[PDB]
């Protein structure tokens, strides 16, 4: 009776699993038909597609698949879900993911699946040199990296330092773990702090002072760091969860020699991880019967059973805390079970409507500091100054 549309958003296995999920949904809700609107695989080619839907205020699509950095931009056009927070059981989701969908105190989407930065390390090299544990502080990681890389003739620590969005993600992990922040609760720019100068200066020192990170890191993206680490040429790597399937596969030279752990903490700081992933929103311009049908679909897809199903069959990490404790997940994918201790410290990038401009500014000055075109102090001061203009403060 009621027909709603949804955007995807998918690779071949991940979309075939979505089709099965929609089948199961239709069995439980026979009066609701769901139609998938095919969407560009590029994140950029698709961000402008949606703004067109809300430029012209279309009634379709009803259910939006949104990148975790888009809620603030789309919030004026998304159905307010704050009254439905218990209907969706948001208290049982990872705290970072609930933050990522709260825009100016309004629940504006529902977390679906998630990602976050973590630390990969050569487990064999750590025990060969007498290290019981993954580094718990950043200074501890420098000490391990320096000792082991010099004795083995490899690099210490590879990560993402090219001028792109990935650099922002790496930088926020240093900033947060050193005790700093971009915006506070009220949303005012607080990045101009000694913690932030310390965090950025630490990134520079990894290259030029301690020499545990190659100078080429200023050109590295995810796969550049991965290839070096996978070939045995780095003790440590910061990356996303996707790399585990690559570096622990059969044709991988380091298979069985890789451990994973949260990123380290800074002096007097936290452990931190930058949140990635996708969320589900409702077009506020759809008819009320399409919206009500859309809420039922989102409740179904983000339920415990469906997050378990998607995790086992498509490999996406759940957003509900409890799914990580399921015994079925522990035997089907024990690596995913280990990510719980990472995801409890994951935080979202700043929730601002003009995020892409905020990111451009951070990329510009952070990369300038990594290339020694400016000092950490000047980079942080300039970021704070520009962000205050961009945010009207």
């Amino acid at each position: 009776a009621v027909k709603i549309t949804m955007t995807s958003g998918g690779v071949g296995k991940e979309l075939e699993v979505l089709k099965k999920q929609l089948e199961m949904f239709h069995q439980q809700y026979p009066d609701i038909e769901v139609e998938i609107i095919p969407m560009p695989d590029s994140s950029t080619e698709r961000h402008d597609l949606y703004v067109t839907y809300f430029a012209a205020g279309e009634t379709d699509p009803d259910v939006l698949m949104l990148d975790v950095i888009w809620p603030a931009e789309f919030a004026p056009f998304l159905e307010d879900l704050t009254a439905d927070k218990d209907y969706f059981e948001l208290g049982e989701f990872l705290p970072g993911t609930v933050m990522s969908v709260t825009v100016n105190g309004r629940i504006v989407a529902v977390p679906w699946f998630t990602d976050a930065g973590l630390l990969y390390y050569r487990k064999d090299l750590l025990e060969k040199y007498g290290y019981d544990h993954a580094p718990r502080t950043w200074d501890e990681l420098v000490e391990m990296a320096k000792k082991i890389s010099q004795a083995e003739g490899i690099h210490g620590f590879v990560w993402q330092g090219a001028r792109y969005e990935g650099l922002v993600c790496d930088f926020l992990e240093y900033l947060w773990s050193f005790g700093g922040d971009v915006l506070d609760e009220s949303g005012k720019v607080v990045i101009d702090s000694p913690e932030a100068v310390a965090a950025l200066q630490f990134m520079v020192d990894l290259i030029y002072k301690h020499k545990v990170t190659p100078e080429g890191v200023t050109t590295y993206m995810e796969e550049d760091a991965r290839r070096i680490f996978q070939n045995g040429e780095a003790v440590f790597m910061r990356n996303w969860p996707y790399a585990w399937s690559l570096v622990n596969s059969d044709e991988s030279p380091i298979k069985g020699k890789v451990g994973v752990a949260p990123l380290p903490m800074g002096p007097g700081g936290r452990r931190a991880a930058t949140l990635g992933g996708w969320v589900l929103g409702i077009n506020k311009f759809s008819s009320p019967e399409e919206k009500e049908a859309a809420k039922k679909l989102i409740k179904f897809l983000t339920s415990y059973d469906q997050q378990l199903y998607k995790a086992i069959n498509a490999g996406q990490n759940p957003t509900r805390k409890a799914v990580y404790k399921d015994p079925k997940l522990k035997e089907a994918a024990p690596f995913m079970v280990e990510l719980l201790g990472v995801f409890i410290n994951a935080l979202p990038r700043p929730r601002v409507a003009n995020y892409t401009e905020v990111s451009d500014v951070i990329q510009r000055y952070v990369h300038a500091a990594l290339t020694r075109q400016t000092t950490s102090e000047d980079a942080i001061k300039n970021i704070a100054k520009e962000l205050k203009f961009l945010l009207g403060q």
